[PDB]
């Protein structure tokens, strides 16, 4: 089997991407944030505290003939940005882009933090990291990808995020029309539960490539590119008037600037992030200070290849017995 679904930016900045997902019988379609940095499929629901729902579409398990309470199971998750959610668990039929999994754990939110309530465009998350990070207790649950894997034509999914445009998540096949040149594959460590890999270095604009190992995670559910302070300082030093603002919480730059590109290494290959991808717009409406898309990972304890980096590539998440990542230009 295969599945293919379009993923759409939630706003004009590509702050996140939503993908329609069918849950239950008859289908209830929710728009979920596909997150290769976490391993829970959780939804706004009929169980979510009413004051914490503001415009989201909810899953109502009592309206699904295939929903079953997973008795005794609870979940609770805290994300890198400080947001959180928790609740109980159902099993149900979940389909993505024509690919169906029966008995998928659907984690129903009883509580969500203010950042989820305040974002009406995201109805929940669909985690695509390794199932070792799944938070369900006392019986850990499998991701949608892990449940689908054995049925797929090839044990892979791919992320093709758009810049200010829709893109695609594919399951079980590699669309050879969706990228240019060849896919370069690179080793993955699953020791922390992430799609963790080592970039071979970077360049700023037309500058010379610096060969240096940068361990980090491929994370569709993080907006920005978070890299070591040395690398980030080298990038923003090429932008007149850029500075790190403690008051704003990262690097800002004059909105009048033209940003340089950023290149990252994948083995001997190179992925170029155009400068425009690194502009996240005014810090507040009408401001001439703009937020940078490349930020320091200092204090996060990990480097994150988030959407800024991944949207510049066609990315293969290869779930073979020894997982690997692939990157192609497009
Ligand atoms: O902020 C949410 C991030 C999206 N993926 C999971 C999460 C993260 C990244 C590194 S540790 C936790
Ligand atoms: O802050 C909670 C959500 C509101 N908008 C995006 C954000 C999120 C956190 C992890 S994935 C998406």
């Amino acid at each position: 089997s295969t599945g293919s679904a379009t993923t759409t930016p939630i706003d004009s900045l590509d702050d996140a991407y939503i993908t329609p997902v069918q849950i239950g019988t008859p289908a209830q379609t929710l728009n979920l944030d596909f997150d290769t940095g976490s391993s829970d499929l959780w939804v706004f629901s009929s169980e979510t505290t009413a004051s914490e729902v503001d415009g989201q579409t909810i899953y109502t398990p009592s309206k699904s003939t295939t929903a079953k309470l997973l008795s005794g199971a609870t979940w609770s998750i805290s994300y890198g940005d400080g947001s959180s959610s928790s609740g109980d668990v159902y099993t149900d039929t979940v389909s993505v882009g024509g690919l169906t999994v029966t008995g998928q754990a659907v984690e129903s939110a009883k509580k969500v933090s203010s950042s989820f309530t305040e974002d009406s465009t995201i109805d929940g998350l669909l985690g695509l990291a390794f199932s070792t990070l799944n938070t369900v207790s006392p019986t850990q649950q499998k991701t949608f990808f892990d449940n689908a894997k054995a049925s797929l034509d090839s044990p892979v999914f791919t992320a093709d995020l758009g810049y200010h445009a829709p893109g695609t998540y594919n399951f079980g096949f590699i669309d050879t029309t969706a990228y240019t040149g060849s896919i370069t594959y690179t080793a993955v460590s699953t020791k922390q539960g992430f799609w963790e890999w080592t970039s071979t270095g970077y360049a700023v604009g037309s500058g010379t490539f610096k060969s240096t190992s940068i361990d980090g995670i491929a994370d569709t559910g993080t907006t920005l590119l978070y890299l070591p302070a040395t690398v980030v300082s080298a990038y923003w030093a090429q932008v007149s008037g850029a500075k790190s603002s403690s008051s704003v919480g990262g690097y800002v730059f004059p909105c009048s600037a033209t940003l340089p590109s950023f290149t990252f290494g994948v083995g001997s290959a190179r992925i170029v992030i155009p400068g425009d991808y690194i502009d996240f717009g005014p810090i507040s409406t009408g401001s001439s200070s703009c937020f940078g898309g490349i930020q320091s990972s200092a204090g996060i304890g990990i480097n994150i290849f988030g959407d800024v980096a991944l949207k510049a590539a066609f990315v293969v998440f290869n779930g073979a017995t020894t997982p690997t990542l692939g990157f192609a230009s497009k």
